[PDB]
């Protein structure tokens, strides 16, 4: 139907919206420290401490096959990047103090694409 391919033109170009979103959150960690899935070689414990792990990496590939459907989706995406870290991390240490200049100087980004959103429909 024409309808169909109307609402996938709309989730196409949120897609688009989201790519230029995730870009400039990542540049927010210069360290790369979310850039990829915590290691269980590495930390073979996670997954009794961190229930739904979250990257960035993992968040590009759902991007890439169109599954955020909205904003709400990948800001749930995002902000378990920084809930798990703070959660794993104590307040001490460079991967917590990471999430948290993460989360601030993330909230100026999502705060424009949110009215983006809205605006454009």
């Amino acid at each position: 139907s024409m309808e169909q391919v109307a609402m996938e033109l709309r989730l196409t170009e949120l897609t688009r919206l989201l790519r230029s979103v995730l870009d400039q959150l990542q540049d927010k960690d210069p360290a790369r420290i979310f850039a990829q899935p915590v290691s269980l070689k590495e930390v073979p414990d996670y997954l009794d401490h961190i229930k739904h792990p979250m990257d960035f990496a993992t968040m590009r590939k759902r991007l890439e096959a169109q599954g955020y459907k909205n904003l709400h989706e990948f800001e749930e995406d995002f902000d378990l990047i920084i809930d798990n870290c703070m959660k794993y991390n104590a307040r001490d240490t460079v991967f917590y103090r990471a999430a948290v200049r993460l989360r601030d100087q993330g909230g100026v980004v999502l705060r424009q694409a949110r009215r983006e959103v809205d605006s454009i429909g």
